[PDB]
RNA sequence: ACUGAAACUGUAGUAGAACCAAUCGGGGUCGUCAAUA
């Protein structure tokens, strides 16, 4: 079994999506900037309602993304003035331009689950008195007893030519309601 | 690529129970003192 991993350098964020756009259709995207972390969903298309504005870095900019759906997750991180690298996590072989494919075997894949923060106060809300409320890309509605998670999987592979396996990576699914 | 926030080491608890400031004693009564000539 193959995780596939696409790496481009010196990508602003802005562009680094719009590349992905085909694989990263209705993926939720977390955006790390000095003062918010914004969750934020793209449209079916692959594209954001303000992409530009919201992905620049010049002011308060994100310096960290990540977008996720079924299929791939999109990282990128700012390592210049908004340019940066992006890596795309798949688990098929897919054709992108400008970005070097490469692959590394894994094992087995497990997955796993996050609680988010929040109990039930398209988009829902969730909320806790420890940070107040938090808001989710989450279409169906939730009930007062539902408990939202985020799931993953994590792909074991040998690390050491002894054998040793770890965990080498692990890539965000969706968000799921338990 | 940015300090977590907020939270009384507090609540209940008699330094107290037991232990005699007490036991015995007529306000009484006689020859001593000095050393020599």
């Amino acid at each position: 079994k193959n995780l596939y991993h696409y790496h481009q350098y010196e990508i602003t964020l802005e562009s680094a999506v719009d590349s992905c756009k085909n694989h990263l259709q209705a993926a939720i995207g977390l955006l790390y900037s000095p003062q918010k972390c914004e969750l934020v969903k793209l449209d079916n298309s692959g594209k954001l309602v303000d992409s530009y504005n919201r992905l620049k870095f010049n002011n308060l900019g994100v310096f960290e993304a990540r977008f996720f759906n079924l299929n791939c997750e999109l990282r990128w991180v700012n390592e210049s003035n908004g340019n940066g690298t992006a890596v795309l996590l798949s688990e098929s072989d897919i054709t992108l331009t400008g970005f070097e494919k490469g692959l590394q075997e894994f094992i087995t894949a497990i997955d796993q689950q996050y609680l988010l923060w929040g109990e039930p106060a398209g988009w829902q809300r969730l909320a806790e008195a420890r940070i107040g409320k938090l808001d989710i890309p989450l279409d169906n509605p939730l009930k007062p007893k539902d408990r939202v998670f985020l799931t993953s999987e994590e792909y074991i592979a040998e690390v050491d030519d002894f054998g040793n396996c770890a965990v080498i990576d692990e890539r965000l699914i969706k968000l799921e309601v338990k």
